[PDB]
């Protein structure tokens, strides 16, 4: 299956230059940020479905999902939310939806903490904060499955899935840690950080756990 | 992706019918059964690393695990084995490998308990004691991922996968299960079985929980 290669709106390029090399010191941030963009996909298709109930067939369970694959060093962050078309990845993680992005560049400069990057509409790219790589893995219920798939650099690729599980209806954030950032595939810190920062969301926050029976 | 249909050597479909009518006792078998064919196809990979490490590097890690997935009501046991080729699924599950299979119905008649059924190699089909539909996914390094599918019919289907996650190398079986056998997607009652019938189990038995955080 052919992969498409697009290239980034300059400021997002730049952006998560920005973020991938810089020495902040509070890099747990990212995944308040995921988890805040799961919740308002969740959010999305609940309020879509008020109107239009058999939205939710799809997959009729609301909840948020932290997996982590040790092996693989990888994240995945899902949510059975409204998920995003081949069109929609395309244009709202590359090729457009920005500033935000600049103007968050030019808070940073000035000195403000990176953990308002949410407050500007771009707390996405925090994750670059604890990974180098990262595959979007989305379902909506208006297409097929897609993968959306980035290094940081000037350009990502969109494919058609036939590699992954299938989910009924969402999106996995699939999450390729660096080699210092493996802490965040750790039980103990997972539930430290979820804690500590999203103590407000409407959905169950599960986390998979894999355990040796003795 | 075009399924292919085949048909079952006709002993194993009187077999199948036996197992998931039957109203014995001891259900929980199956798991023992699943677990010792894991362990089985993982000595075979091992032992033919041997004479060929590469045939490793598809997968380092030796495994069997197990996995709930409530909502879809399906069992999942996973393991890193040596896996099975398109053709070794047809012929390993349907069109061949036999009696055993006679020779284990004539015991069943005489007596012999149900728990036999590994002495006589046919345990796969225990499965059909807790579960109506059964996909058994399968990656071998000598061929493509491929899903083979069963409800207990005279009929199977082997299908090219496009549609579940990667596996580096190995097998692993979804079942299906019967309504009134929810109790096998328990951690507790999972545990509980696992104990029992294997202690001397060579690898690590891995078993995935989802728990909410609060
Ligand atoms: O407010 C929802 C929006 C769209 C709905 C769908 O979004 C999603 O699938 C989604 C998700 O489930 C988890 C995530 O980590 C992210 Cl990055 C996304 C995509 C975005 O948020 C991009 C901007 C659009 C805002
Ligand atoms: O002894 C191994 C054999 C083949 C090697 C590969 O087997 C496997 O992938 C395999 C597995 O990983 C888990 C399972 O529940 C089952 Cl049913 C199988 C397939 C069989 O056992 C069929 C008979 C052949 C014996």
């Amino acid at each position: 299956m052919a992969s498409e290669t697009f290239e980034f709106q300059a400021e997002i390029t730049q952006l998560m230059s920005l973020i991938i090399n810089t020495v902040y010191s509070n890099k747990e941030i990212f995944l308040r940020e995921l988890i805040s963009n799961a919740s308002d996909a969740l959010d999305k298709i609940r309020y879509k479905s008020l109107s239009d109930p058999k939205q939710l067939e799809t997959e009729p369970d609301l909840f948020i999902r932290i997996t982590p694959k040790p092996e693989q060093k990888v994240l995945e962050i899902r949510d059975s939310g409204i998920g995003m078309t081949k069109a929609e990845l395309i244009n709202n993680l590359g090729t457009i939806a920005k500033s935000g992005t600049k103007a968050f560049m030019e808070a940073l400069s000035a000195g403000a903490d990176v953990s308002m990057i949410g407050q500007f509409g771009v707390g996405f790219y925090s994750l670059f904060l604890v990974a180098d790589r990262v595959q979007v893995i989305s379902k909506s219920n208006d297409d097929e499955q897609y993968i959306w798939e980035s290094n940081a650099g000037g350009s990502f690729t969109v494919t058609l899935d036939e590699v992954n599980e299938r989910i009924g209806r969402g999106t996995i954030l699939r999450l390729f840690l660096k080699d210092d950032q493996l802490e965040y595939l750790e039980e103990k810190r997972i539930k430290e950080v979820i804690k500590r920062h999203s103590e407000f969301v409407a959905y169950p926050i599960q986390l998979v756990v894999t355990k040796e029976v003795e």
